[PDB]
């Protein structure tokens, strides 16, 4: 038993870190098959990055002005194109080490792990969520641009995030692997400012059972609720509604303890409306948003890849 | 910047998981070379655990008694011997992804990765401690042991844990690759008592180090103190002492920031004395000491491996 925040197995991912040099700009790509991936912006030099015209950038730009790298393995760029907000480059020898692989827009409060990379190369590994405002809180530094997120199922690799920017709050932005930004972000070093942020409701009911399910019980009461009058309290303090979509996703954890999804939201609204009092969860203070129901039910039954 | 619990990738270590069943039980080995490393209780029946004659039990074992899978193709057991706590289980073949590694005995109060694996496949990565008790807060069911922690120095992996054991406290037991418990722990079935824990003084001074490096500076005090009026405050909240050792492997930290190692003493004695009245470092409600001064700046300054 115990509970801990663990990332996927990184090596199926590993294999597929490239560095990507154009101009003086290095940051890392995503090689699978024949195409490497990267954000666009390894085409700007600093004083474009205002304001950059992306279009007029990339026409300057010639397959040889791309330095591709995987290790010391140089790769041959015979082709270059924009899409959304992601250069692809088309190179001459296909990923040998390309694992089965998705590329997929995930949905706010879904969680993924994260490869921080520098120059190609992977530093480390972390799970992430989705925010309901489309930003992650990550640790990413200079050069860490191009890093993906992921998921894996037995053996498919699902990308969901590469790494763009970090906005003035600290927090962080990218796109799905079609190059679309999550949230309303765009690829310019302006101001621009997440949206309010909120508590994924659904990912701290399931915090909860993991709790329980762990032997930390302290918090159960002899109360229920309603939806409607849960919602209430939730609107209050900054929670997602909690909807029967959610309640249903919560029925394997409600089946394997016992505890009915509405007498979790009591205990959740209790928590809410008297705080802690000094006692933790699982070794926490603060009430826990990072864990999926699917997260809590792997780490609780013991799946494998 | 920001700042989370980060694992080391652990692509070089999957390629090295294979399955080890002798009779019923089935468990996780290390397959380095041509020798499989795996906990002795794998030789044990549900009966045997409550106290375990393991020579005895060893020498009703034969080589084809031992079974192992690296994925799907089976390695020929030719030799077995046990080394204190671990069996080695010579196989005819060398492993073809095995890493440049050594074997480590890390010293309390540092920290390593630890890839969970069920069946000989891996299922997830997280960051642990060795706690001043030798044991590790980790996430372990059914299965696990034979899991490894490690630590990555560029292309060699320092391989210093093996799981064994869940102690009464839901807090996890093992050796490192010799075969050596960390702890006073023996692998029998009967109660036993882990020590009283105490909060690892080092790695919390370098985590506010992190907190500065990446903008919560509100702990930052006016007042200063000495080593020896830290330690009586610490030794009254069960803190480790800080002696001029730690002061010195906390220079890198406190050079970049401009604090001095007994200025951060002084905000950590008016976080103790004083809590943190409903605010957070970092994101956490607690003071976090499962961050080493190693594992600070790797972060904040980008290592790859
Ligand atoms: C990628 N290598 C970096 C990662 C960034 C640096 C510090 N922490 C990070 O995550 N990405 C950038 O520097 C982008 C590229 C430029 C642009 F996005 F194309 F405009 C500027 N970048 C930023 O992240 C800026 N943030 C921003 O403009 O928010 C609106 C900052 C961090 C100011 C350079
Ligand atoms: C290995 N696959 C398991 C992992 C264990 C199961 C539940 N959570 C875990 O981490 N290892 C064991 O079951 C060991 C093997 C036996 C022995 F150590 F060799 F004696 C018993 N084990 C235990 O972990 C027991 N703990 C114990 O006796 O500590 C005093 C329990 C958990 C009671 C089976």
């Amino acid at each position: 038993s115990g509970f801990r925040k663990m990332a996927f197995p990184s090596g199926k991912v590993e294999g597929c870190m490239v560095q990507v040099t154009c101009g003086t700009t290095t940051l890392n790509g995503l090689w699978l098959d024949d195409v490497v991936y990267c954000p666009r912006h390894v085409i700007c030099t600093s004083e474009d990055m205002l304001n950059p015209n992306y279009e007029d950038l990339l026409i300057r730009k010639s397959n040889h002005n791309f330095l591709v790298q995987a290790g010391n393995v140089q790769l041959r760029v015979i082709g270059h194109s924009m899409q959304n907000c992601v250069l692809k480059l088309k190179v001459d020898t296909a990923n040998p080490k390309t694992p089965k692989y998705k590329f997929v827009r995930i949905q706010p409060g879904q969680t993924f792990s994260v490869l921080a990379c520098y120059n190609g190369s992977p530093s480390g590994v972390y799970q992430c969520a989705m925010r309901p405002n489309f930003t992650i809180k990550g640790s990413f530094l200079n050069g860490s641009c191009g890093s993906v997120g992921f998921n894996i199922d037995y053996d498919c690799v699902s990308f969901c995030y590469m790494h763009h920017m970090e906005l003035p709050t600290g927090v962080h932005a990218g796109t799905d692997l079609e190059g679309n930004f999550y949230g309303p972000f765009v690829d310019r070093q302006t101001a621009q400012a997440a949206g309010t942020d909120t508590t994924i409701t659904v990912n701290v009911l399931a915090w909860l059972y993991a709790a329980v399910i762990n032997g930390d019980r302290w918090f159960l009461n002899r109360f229920t609720t309603t939806l409607n009058d849960f919602n209430l309290v939730a609107m209050k303090y900054n929670y997602e509604p909690l909807t029967q979509d959610h309640v249903d996703i919560l029925g394997p954890l409600s089946a394997q303890t016992g505890i009915a999804v509405l007498d979790m939201c009591a205990s959740l609204k209790e928590l809410l409306q008297n705080g802690m009092n000094g006692r933790t969860i699982l070794g926490s203070a603060l009430l826990e948003d990072e864990f999926t129901p699917f997260d809590v039910v792997r780490q609780c039954s013991g799946v494998t890849f």
